[PDB]
């Protein structure tokens, strides 16, 4: 058993575009990092039905990529606004203990909001990955916006998961007008423009209670013109992609790095890559 294990989650609301094929930066892999596990979460339009036939190319790129590392494919989950996939090294994996198991809920009658979640075991230590995606005009169980259901929390479990990550765009927003957030992204003002994000506001209302984000260092990832660093000022700038984690179990989890990737501008979101270190 190892004492500690590490961590690359990934997620991009990355809408209706295409996947990319430099998947290598995309994971955190360019540097030449060897993670025990991986996460990847997208939000969007159209996966489930993938009209473009873009999940043969997913699974032959990111097949070939991974599987020469070491990495074992756990769960992949699409529905038609979500996409959560799991990897973790194959000399990880006892058959035996590893209750791989993944839930997916929905909150409407169109299936189009909500979340999955995909955990297992190794060492005897239990992982939870969760992804959600709720729009802004819904009726819900918390009656908020935010991309919360108790149901995709498995720290609130009887039983609750070692180590549990929460990684997508969690329909957190930031609460001040584009004129003030813009002029605090110009002086780098990144702590008094999270003063006015919404992830306070949201835990204040018991969602996302306990979980932690790490410092965030990187400007807004949202709303950017395409194949530009130019903010468009139609929405306030605001950190969409998030991560989250929690222990459910006292278990030390640190963060090494938290950034958004801003050589990925094929979109109006840029992708978010944290990367962790957790201790068994
Ligand atoms: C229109 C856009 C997209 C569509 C329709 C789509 C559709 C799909 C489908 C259908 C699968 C499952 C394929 C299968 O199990 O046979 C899949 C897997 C996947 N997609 Fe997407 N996707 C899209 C965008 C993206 C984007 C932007 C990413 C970003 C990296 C991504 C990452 C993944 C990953 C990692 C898998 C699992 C690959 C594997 O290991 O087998 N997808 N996608």
């Amino acid at each position: 058993p190892p004492a500690q294990l590490s961590v690359h989650t990934v997620s991009w609301n990355s809408g209706h575009e295409r996947a990319p094929t430099n998947l290598e930066e995309l994971l955190g892999l360019n540097s030449g990092e060897t993670p025990d596990v991986i996460a990847v979460a997208v939000q969007g339009f159209g996966f489930q039905t993938d009209k473009p036939q873009q999940g043969p190319a997913c699974v032959k790129n990111v097949q070939s990529l991974l599987t020469s590392k070491g990495y074992t494919k756990l769960k992949n989950t699409i529905t038609e606004t979500m996409g959560l996939t799991v990897y973790c090294l194959e000399k990880h994996l006892d058959q035996n203990t590893l209750k791989n198991e993944t839930i997916i809920v929905t909150v409407d009658d169109q299936k189009k909001s909500g979340g999955i979640v995909t955990s297992f075991t190794i060492y005897n230590k239990r992982f939870s990955f969760t992804t959600s995606r709720m729009s802004d005009e819904d009726v819900t169980s918390t009656n908020t916006k935010y991309a919360y259901d108790t149901r995709l929390d498995y720290s609130k479990k009887d039983d609750p998961s070692d180590f549990l990550f929460w990684i997508g765009d969690l329909n957190v927003r930031v609460e001040t007008n584009a004129t003030h957030a813009k002029s605090l992204v110009d002086q780098n003002n990144i702590d008094g423009l999270m003063a006015f994000d919404q992830l306070k506001k949201a835990k204040e209302q018991k969602l996302f209670d306990g979980w932690t984000e790490p410092q965030v260092t990187f400007k807004p990832t949202y709303k950017f013109k395409p194949n530009t660093d130019e903010y468009d000022l139609s929405a306030t700038p605001s950190w969409t992609d998030r991560a989250l984690y929690k222990s459910g179990t006292g278990k030390t989890i640190q963060p090494l790095s938290y950034n958004s990737l801003t050589n990925y501008k094929q979109t109006e979101h840029r992708p978010v890559l944290a990367k962790f270190r957790v201790t068994l």
